[PDB]
């Protein structure tokens, strides 16, 4: 499956109540459509955009609304990250305001997505027309998904695209073929792993909608609109799977039937990760199991930590490919440094020294042993990623010791 899902929660102000004279009922059918038409607009982009949770600010704000964007997106976002998001799961949370902001009709942070704070967006109710609205939304969202605004020759046909500086009149709600590449290789470098999981029907607020590609509770299937439908098993116009059809999604799910009892549906990791197979009653996959963390692997030279068995060895290859080795012990003190890439781990953004004990949990050395190449450190550093280079967590970094938030600590503790 190509596709991505933003679980997104909308949040409305007092402005907005006030302005829909109290009927909350208007507020959430409304929003409803308007998320609806904001998934649409996304399909281009092989992603999904469902409502997971729809809070109305209908007695007080729960943060001050001032019109100066800046301030009200940064008091969006602190506020997501210290309350909402501590008690509803989300991946992207969006703000729509009555009040008339500041120059501009929305905000957002970029290339944020599932970041617990710059994962938001502030847009203003800025017409009645739910599709201005709507692309104002995926415009924001854009943002957050490393979007940028449209020029030169970016195109979405002859109509106005969501990408563009300012909304247009005659709104469309095809994106530029440059915000495709640009959303993708946002997803492909930074990886939003927040937007992976599809959505559980149950998760989802928004009154279920047959043919919004979104399989909701109450529908055995949902392939889209009877033109886009792809799916033999499914019956697009009614969101029922054709007759003798035992399932019509899942990765256990073969052609309309039940894959075989024990076919492979999620592949191993390591040894630390068993896969898991079919039953052959059902279209869904077993949930994913993990051998126990500190577990013995790779012959005794790892221990399981999450499914995978890090060794230095591997992590080496990983970096600089075959015939690479870890470096002697002595390469590891180069980490007791603090510098800007021989330090243990970070602090509020500061970067902390190894103490003698934890020198193997710090920055990664290897040693090349071809001809003539005489670097016996070899090291990764980028300030793209700092982290990229850094040996691994649960890395064995000595007998009956793992890595541990840059400490090598026993095994038996770790866990
Ligand atoms: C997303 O997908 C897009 C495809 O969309 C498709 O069309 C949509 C409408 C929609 O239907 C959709 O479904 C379709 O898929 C891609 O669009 C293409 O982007 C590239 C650039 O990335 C475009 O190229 C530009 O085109 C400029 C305009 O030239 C065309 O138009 C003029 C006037 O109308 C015409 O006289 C030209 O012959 C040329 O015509 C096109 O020719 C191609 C040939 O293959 C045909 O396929 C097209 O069908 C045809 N289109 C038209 C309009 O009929 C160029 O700029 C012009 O350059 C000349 C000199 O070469 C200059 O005298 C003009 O003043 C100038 N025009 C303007 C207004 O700027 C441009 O070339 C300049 O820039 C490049 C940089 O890329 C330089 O290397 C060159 O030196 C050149 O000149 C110099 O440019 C710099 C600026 O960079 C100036 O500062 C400098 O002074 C200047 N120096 C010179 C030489 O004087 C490129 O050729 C291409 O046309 C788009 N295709 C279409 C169909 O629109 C997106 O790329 C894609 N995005 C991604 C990445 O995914
Ligand atoms: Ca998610
Ligand atoms: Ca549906
Ligand atoms: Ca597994
Ligand atoms: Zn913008």
């Amino acid at each position: 499956n190509p596709f991505r899902f933003v679980e997104l929660v909308l949040v409305v102000d007092k402005a907005m109540v006030t302005k829909n004279n109290g009927d909350l009922d208007k507020i959430k059918t409304r929003m409803y459509e308007i998320v609806n038409t904001v998934n649409e607009i996304y399909r281009y982009m092989y992603i999904h955009v469902a409502l997971v949770g729809l809070e109305i600010w209908s007695n007080e704000d729960k943060i001050t609304v001032k019109p100066e964007a800046g301030y009200t997106l940064n008091a969006f976002g602190e506020w997501r990250k210290t309350d909402l998001l501590t008690r509803k799961k989300h991946d992207n949370a969006q703000l729509l305001t009555a009040i008339d902001l500041d120059r501009v009709i929305g905000l957002a942070y970029v290339g944020s997505m599932c970041h617990p704070k710059r994962s938001t967006g502030i847009i203003q109710d800025y017409s009645e027309i739910n599709l201005v609205v709507a692309v104002i939304m995926a415009h924001e969202m854009g943002h957050n998904l490393g979007i940028n605004h449209d020029s030169g020759y970016c195109s979405c046909g002859d109509y106005a695209c969501i990408m563009r500086p300012e909304i247009s009149p005659e709104p469309s709600t095809f994106f530029s073929n440059c915000s495709y590449f640009e959303c993708w290789d946002f997803i492909m470098n930074h990886n939003p792993e927040c937007i992976l999981n599809e959505p559980l029907g149950t998760d989802i607020i928004s009154p279920p909608v047959c043919g919004n590609e979104l399989l909701e509770v109450g529908e055995e299937c949902d392939c889209g609109t009877p033109e886009n439908c792809q799916n033999e098993c499914c019956d697009a116009a009614t969101c029922k799977l054709k007759s003798g059809s035992q399932c019509g999604h899942g990765d256990c799910c073969e052609q309309c039937k039940f894959s075989k009892s024990g076919t492979e549906c999620r592949a191993s990791m390591s040894e630390c990760d068993p896969a898991e197979h079919c039953t052959g009653q059902s279209s869904e996959c077993p949930a994913d199991v993990f051998h126990k963390n500190g577990q013995p692997c790779l012959d005794n030279y790892g221990y399981c930590y999450n499914g995978n068995c890090p060794i230095m060895y591997h992590q080496c290859y990983d970096l600089f490919g075959a015939d690479v080795y870890e470096a002697e012990d002595s390469c590891f003190e180069r980490n007791q440094k603090g510098n800007y890439y021989g330090y243990c781990r970070k602090e509020n953004g500061n970067k902390i020294p190894c103490a003698p004990e934890d020198v193997k949990c710090g920055r990664l050395y290897c040693k090349d042993n071809s001809p003539g190449q005489n670097n016996p450190c070899k090291m990764f550093y980028s300030n793209e990623d700092e982290h990229k280079g850094m040996v691994l967590p649960g890395t064995k970094c000595a007998d009956g010791k793992v890595c541990s938030n840059g400490h090598c600590v026993d095994v038996a503790t770790a866990y």
